[PDB]
């Protein structure tokens, strides 16, 4: 079974993601959501060990995302894959993070099968 951590601010990822989780086509996945973003998966991952999929939402700018990205990275285990969940929506930024080793962009609003083909996309 696929362990996935899910940092979000939004009650519309919130809701997304939690009727994504109940979806049959997620049957062999764990969905835990945590509140919070970057920081706060940063701060938890530098002690315990990473899931096989984290997903974060983040607001920020290009420069910030890249440098907090890069950050998290560090602190994750070889294997663990990264999607973020953000409000722009631009090509380069796209792939940029895909450049950087991002799995997956999803750009807010957040559909429930927006997150189950992300999701089935990393693997």
């Amino acid at each position: 079974k696929v362990d996935i951590a899910v940092f979000c601010q939004s009650e519309e990822v919130r809701e997304a993601v939690g009727t994504a989780a109940i979806d049959r086509r997620m049957a062999r996945a764990t969905v835990t959501v945590k509140a919070g973003g970057m920081k706060e998966a940063t701060a938890l991952y530098g002690g315990v060990t990473s899931p096989n999929l984290v997903v974060v939402e983040s607001d920020d700018g290009e420069a910030r995302l890249m440098a907090t990205l890069e950050t998290l990275a560090m602190e994750c285990v070889t294997g663990t894959k990264v999607i973020v969940i953000g409000r722009s929506n631009d090509v380069g930024l796209y792939k940029k993070l895909l450049d950087a080793g991002v799995s997956d962009y999803l750009v807010k609003p957040l559909e429930p099968m927006d997150f189950v083909a992300a999701v089935h996309r990393c693997f």
